[PDB]
C-alpha cells in the first residue's frame, strides 16, 4: 500500500513518500522544529531524466575550463576541460591517473561556477524548482523561505541552486575519505540526488559498498532497502545536531594535538572543513562526548533537508549528480544572524 510517511534511523528520521504531497507540511514542520534532518524520496519520478545525464553535460559544456580535486590526496588539477571529469564517470578506463597509475576518484569544483546555474542551463533550472518538495520553505519566494526578507542584520545565502559532482569512492582504504568533508551552513538546504552510476570496468565493487553501509552505522530498514535492490544508492551522509557542534570541535582539537597539528585553543576544525569522521572517530564522538548522528543512505531521487548550523559530511558510494538550493526558514532563523 502507497503510505504518507515511514521511519529511517529507528524512528529519528522522517522519510515522506510523495514530494507533490500538498498536507506534507504537517509532519515535516514538527520534526524541522527540533532541529532534526529530513528525507523525501520520490524526486526523480518528477524530472524530465534525460536533462540529468553525464553525456548530455559533456556533449553541451565540454569545452570550458574547470579544476578537479583528487578526493584521495586533496591535490588540485588545475585549469582542465569539464569534458575531461565528465567522459570517466562511468567508464573506468577513461579517467584521469595519478603517478601509481591507478584511475583517480576526482570530484568537479564549482560548476556551474558562483550563482551562473539560472544563466547556463536555464530548463535544468525549471525542471528542478517547479519540483523541489515542501515548496513554501524551498521556492525563492515561498511564504515560509524568508532569504528575500531579511535586512543586512542577517548572512543571506547566494542564488541557486549549486551542482555537486563526483565518482565514487572504490577501496577499503577509500573508507576513511570524504567526498565533501565535515562543515556546517547558516542557511537551511534541499539537496536532491539526480543520477547515480553503478558501472564496469572495475565493476563488481557492490562487496565493499555494504561494509561501507555497515560500517557507516546504516540502520536495518536502510539495511533492508539497500538489500531489496529495487532503488539506486548513491551517497553516505552522517549529520549532526546544530546543538552538537562545539563537542565535535572539542573532539577535533584533541585529535589534532595527538596528530601533533599545532593548533591556537580557540581554532574551528569544522569551518576548516579538513576533517572526515571515520568509524574510529564516529565512536569516540559518542563514547567520550555523548553525541549521536543521523546516518543517511540518499538514494536517486532522494531529497535530503540539512537544518541550518547542522556539522554535516558526504562520502559517495557510486558517480553522483546532486543538486542543492539554500533558504531560510523561521524555524532557524537564529542562525544567520550577526549579533550576540
Ligand atoms: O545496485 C543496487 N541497486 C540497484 C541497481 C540497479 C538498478 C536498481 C537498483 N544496490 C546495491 C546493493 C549492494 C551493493 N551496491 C549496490
Ligand atoms: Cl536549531
Ligand atoms: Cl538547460
Ligand atoms: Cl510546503
Ligand atoms: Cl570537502
Ligand atoms: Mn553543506
Amino acid at each position: 500500500s502507497m503510505t504518507s510517511h515511514s521511519w529511517l534511523c529507528d524512528g529519528r528520521l522522517l522519510c515522506l513518500h510523495d514530494p507533490s504531497n500538498k498536507n506534507n507540511w504537517k509532519i515535516f514542520r514538527e520534526c524541522w522544529k527540533q532541529g532534526q534532518p529530513v528525507l523525501v524520496s520520490g524526486v526523480h519520478k518528477k524530472l524530465k531524466s534525460e536533462l540529468w545525464k553525464p553525456e548530455a553535460f559533456s556533449q553541451e559544456f565540454g569545452d570550458q575550463d574547470v579544476d578537479l580535486v583528487n578526493c584521495r590526496n586533496c591535490a588540485i588539477i588545475s585549469d582542465v576541460k569539464v569534458r575531461d571529469f565528465w567522459d570517466g564517470f562511468e567508464i573506468i578506463c577513461k579517467r584521469l591517473r595519478s603517478e601509481d597509475g591507478q584511475p583517480m576518484v576526482l570530484k568537479l569544483k564549482d560548476w556551474p561556477p558562483g550563482e551562473d546555474f539560472r544563466d547556463m542551463m536555464p530548463t535544468r533550472f525549471e525542471d528542478l524548482m517547479e519540483n523541489l518538495p515542501l515548496p513554501e520553505y524551498t521556492k525563492r519566494d515561498g511564504r515560509l523561505n524568508l532569504a528575500s526578507r531579511l535586512p543586512s542584520y542577517f548572512v543571506r545565502p547566494d542564488l541557486g541552486p549549486k551542482m555537486y559532482n563526483a565518482y565514487g569512492l572504490i577501496t577499503a582504504e577509500d573508507r576513511r575519505v570524504g567526498t565533501t568533508n565535515l562543515h556546517l551552513d547558516v542557511s537551511d538546504a534541499v539537496n536532491v540526488m539526480v543520477y547515480v552510476g553503478i558501472p564496469i570496468g572495475e565493476g563488481a565493487h557492490d562487496e565493499e559498498v555494504l561494509k561501507t553501509i555497515d560500517e557507516g552505522d546504516a540502520d536495518e530498514v536502510t539495511k533492508e532497502r539497500i538489500h531489496d535492490h529495487k532503488e539506486k544508492p548513491g551517497a553516505l551522509w552522517h549529520i549532526y545536531a546544530a546543538k552538537d557542534a562545539e563537542k565535535i570541535r572539542e573532539l577535533l582539537r584533541k585529535v589534532g594535538e595527538e596528530q601533533g597539528q599545532e593548533n591556537p585553543p580557540d581554532h574551528d576544525p569544522i569551518h576548516d572543513q579538513s576533517w572526515y569522521l571515520d568509524q574510529t572517530l564516529r565512536k569516540r564522538l559518542y563514547e567520550e562526548y555523548g553525541v549521536q548522528g543521523w546516518a543517511i543512505v540518499q538514494f536517486l531521487g532522494d531529497a535530503v533537508f540539512i537544518p541550518a548550523g547542522a556539522p554535516h559530511q558526504v562520502h559517495n558510494l557510486y558517480s553522483c549528480i546532486k543538486v542543492a538550493e539554500d533558504f531560510v526558514s523561521p524555524e532557524h532563523v537564529k542562525h544567520c544572524f550577526r549579533l550576540t
